[PDB]
């Protein structure tokens, strides 16, 4: 009933252009199981939004990486909002989706946006740059380790940890066994950080150690969430922000649109959040046997979801493959969807729309002129080096 494939998802010539698989593997049907790591795969936009909305059924407390908690140790210590279920997982999220709420983004706006601003000037004082490390990598650099309230030194930890974070979501493979081997020190790093004293008054970390006293959250449990920010806050940015800038280096009509309407840079964004998902993969375990697309999964299997596919799922949208800035984008599964969708998508959309209003405004080309490198990650989808020259408008 169910077929078999022999795709392996994290494989390096996956990475480097998945599209054909994913397109095998959403026609081969609903639900398919993948032999290579004995899990379940559900490719189609239907049954990844379906299974993201049914956190009893689709757990997220036995790990949303290949490893079963139930089975096998975490690699560090359970996220207390990740990697927990309702109820367990509320309160803990109801702290960072106030820590990071509306009314933050009016006090952290002006000084990201003169950032961005900052950076794209200068940029353009050296015309052939590398959209990856000097402006995908640097902006989120300049921005967000201050406002998390992070001292300046150590911040060289931040991205190898991340990516380290994410490599760990997948399966036990190279990528992720050089990740783990390296990880001491960033590890030390960031737990280190994590304590009340080291973050600075004002920014996001000392605001969740702030709410240890509502009773939403115990002091004990703060390090843990500001954990939460550093692991998931910076490397996902870079990501959005280079999906973006490559979109619009491909697709230079977009970008010919972003300049004419600035007020474009929002969905812009979002539509490269969609279009790349920065976020490919990652998984749910099934906490009883479940009817799934007609297909039936037993208990305590690993169902692995394919968020990129699932924004490319032509059942879903029309001309998935084309990059389209005025593109309704409402529904896609980029940031997820339903009680773990992405708590700081408000911090990253920020990021991705004052950088675009500050191409849309300064640049009048984006065009690549040197050898496009990827970046090989378990989960994450990205550049390691993008040459481009940046025209001034
Ligand atoms: C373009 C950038 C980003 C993308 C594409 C992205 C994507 C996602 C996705 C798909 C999820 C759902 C995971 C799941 O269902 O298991 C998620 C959750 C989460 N994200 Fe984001 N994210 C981004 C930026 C950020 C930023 C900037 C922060 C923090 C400042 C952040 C913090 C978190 C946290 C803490 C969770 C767990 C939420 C929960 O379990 O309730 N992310 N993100
Ligand atoms: O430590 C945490 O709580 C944590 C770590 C990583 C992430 C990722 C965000 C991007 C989608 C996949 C998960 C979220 C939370
Ligand atoms: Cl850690």
């Amino acid at each position: 009933t169910i077929p078999h494939l022999a795709i392996d998802p994290f494989s390096l010539d996956f990475f480097d252009d998945p599209y054909p698989d994913q397109q095998t593997l959403r026609d081969a049907g609903p639900v398919v199981y993948l032999d290579k790591w004995n899990v379940y795969g559900v490719a189609r936009y239907a049954e990844v939004h379906a299974v993201l909305n049914d956190p009893t059924t689709f757990c997220s407390s036995r790990g949303v990486g290949l490893s079963d908690f139930k089975k096998e140790k975490p690699w560090r210590p359970p996220s207390l909002i990740l990697e927990a279920d309702p109820p367990a997982h509320t309160r803990p999220r109801a702290v960072l989706s106030k820590v990071l709420s509306p009314a933050t983004m009016k006090t952290i706006r002006d000084g990201f946006a003169a950032a961005a601003d900052a950076k794209v000037d200068e940029l353009l004082q050296r015309g052939c740059i590398d959209a990856i490390a000097d402006l995908a990598e640097a902006y989120p650099l300049s921005v967000f380790p201050d406002a998390m309230g992070l001292k300046q030194e150590g911040r060289e930890h931040l991205l190898p940890y991340a990516g380290l974070v994410f490599n760990a979501f997948g399966p036990p493979n190279e990528l992720r066994q050089t990740a783990i081997e390296r990880s001491a020190p960033h590890q030390a790093y960031v737990n280190e950080q994590c304590q009340r004293p080291n973050l600075a008054p004002g920014g996001f970390g000392a605001c969740i150690h702030a709410f240890t006293d509502t009773g939403e959250i115990t002091p004990d449990e703060a390090p843990l969430l500001v954990r939460s920010l550093l692991s998931a806050g910076l490397d996902t940015t870079v990501n959005g922000i280079g999906a973006a800038v490559y979109c619009l280096a491909r697709f230079p009509g977009e970008l010919q649109r972003l300049r004419s309407d600035p007020t474009l840079a929002r969905n812009a964004f979002e539509e490269a959040v969609r279009f790349e998902s920065p976020v490919q993969t990652f998984f749910r375990t099934t906490t009883r046997e479940v009817e799934l697309g007609g297909a039936v999964i037993g208990e305590g299997e690993k169902v692995l979801m394919f968020l990129g596919s699932a924004n490319r799922d032509p059942r879903r949208w029309s001309d998935p493959d084309l990059y389209d800035i005025t593109r309704k984008t409402s529904g896609h599964v980029g940031f997820g969807s339903g009680v773990h969708m992405c708590v700081g998508q408000l911090v990253a959309r920020l990021e991705g729309e004052v950088m675009l209003s500050a191409l849309a405004r300064k640049v009048a080309a984006i065009d690549i002129d040197g050898p496009v490198k990827r970046r090989f990650n378990n989960t994450l989808r990205g550049l390691e080096s993008l040459p481009v020259k940046l025209t001034p408008a």
